[PDB]
C-alpha cells in the first residue's frame, strides 16, 4: 500500500464515473511501388521541442515502470517506436486540444499502448472533460486522425516520393487508423458514438492486462500506460494490479 499505489486509486475512484471518448490509434502494413511500410516504419526522431519532451516523458515511463526483479527482452526497435508513437500520439492529442481552445488541466485523460493477436501494435486513449459532448465524437476522431495521418508521413523512417508520402497519407485516413468506439450496429445504419466510464475502463480492464517482457509480444500484453495526472505512469505491473484490487 504505497502512496503510488493509493493516490493512483483514488485518482481513478474520484472519476469512476466520468464519461469519456475512447479512440484507437493504429497502422496498417502498406506496400507502396514494391517498399514496405510496416508497424515500426516511423522511428524519425523529430527534433520539434514538445515531441521531444513527449518522448521523453515516455522514455521515464518505461524506465520508471520496468520491473528489474525480472529480465526484460523486448527489442530495442520496438521500445523506441512505441516511445516515438507514445509521443506522436500525444501531440494529436493536445493539438485537436488547442483547436477547441480546451485548458490541459480540464481534460481527463488515458493512453495504453498494447499488442493485439491480430493488429499488432495500437494505443487506447480515453478522453474526456466537461468540455466535452458525446455529439462531438466524429469530429474528434476525424481531426485525430487528420493529425496522426501527418505525424506519421512526417515520422515514416522509409525513403518515399512525393508522390508516395500523399498514398500513404490518404491511406491513414481513408481506412480510419483512428478509430472511435460506437454502439454495435448495421453497415447502413447511423453509428452512435459511445461513451466510457473513465476510472472503471481503467481498473477493471486496461489495469489487468499482462505486461509485454519479450519479442515477439505477449499477445493481448501492454507495454506502458500513462494518464494526465500522471498517477498510473510509473507503476510496475504488480502495483497496477493492486490497484485494481483496491479500486474495487
Ligand atoms: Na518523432
Ligand atoms: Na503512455
Ligand atoms: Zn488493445
Amino acid at each position: 500500500y504505497s502512496d503510488e499505489v493509493l493516490g493512483a486509486t483514488n485518482w481513478l475512484k474520484e472519476k469512476s464515473n466520468q464519461e469519456v471518448f475512447s479512440f484507437v490509434f493504429k497502422n496498417e502494413n502498406v506496400q507502396l511501388n514494391g517498399k514496405d511500410i510496416g508497424w515500426n516504419s516511423y522511428k524519425k526522431e523529430l527534433q520539434e521541442d514538445e515531441l521531444k519532451s513527449l518522448q521523453r516523458g515516455a522514455e521515464t515511463t518505461w524506465d520508471q515502470s520496468e520491473d528489474m526483479e525480472w529480465e526484460t527482452t523486448v527489442d530495442e526497435m520496438t521500445k523506441k517506436q512505441v516511445f516515438i508513437f507514445d509521443s506522436l500520439v500525444k501531440k494529436c492529442l493536445f493539438e485537436v486540444l488547442n483547436t477547441k481552445n480546451i485548458f490541459p488541466g480540464d481534460v481527463n485523460w488515458f493512453v495504453q499502448h498494447e499488442w493485439g493477436k491480430d493488429q499488432g501494435w495500437h494505443c487506447h486513449v480515453l478522453i474526456g472533460g466537461k468540455d466535452f459532448s458525446q455529439a462531438q465524437g466524429k469530429w474528434w476522431r476525424r481531426q485525430l486522425n487528420v493529425y496522426w495521418s501527418r505525424w506519421l508521413v512526417t515520422a515514416c523512417n522509409v525513403q518515399l516520393t512525393p508522390a508516395e508520402r500523399i498514398k500513404l497519407r490518404e491511406i491513414a485516413e481513408d481506412n480510419e487508423w483512428v478509430t472511435l468506439l460506437t454502439y454495435k450496429h448495421k453497415q447502413t445504419k447511423k453509428d452512435y458514438t459511445k461513451c466510457v466510464l473513465f476510472g472503471n475502463m481503467i481498473a477493471y480492464y486496461f489495469l489487468t492486462k499482462k505486461k509485454i517482457s519479450t519479442s515477439p509480444p505477449r499477445d493481448g500484453g501492454y507495454f506502458l500506460s500513462s494518464d494526465s495526472g500522471w498517477k498510473t505512469n510509473f507503476l510496475k505491473e504488480g502495483e497496477r494490479h493492486l490497484v485494481s484490487k483496491l479500486y474495487t
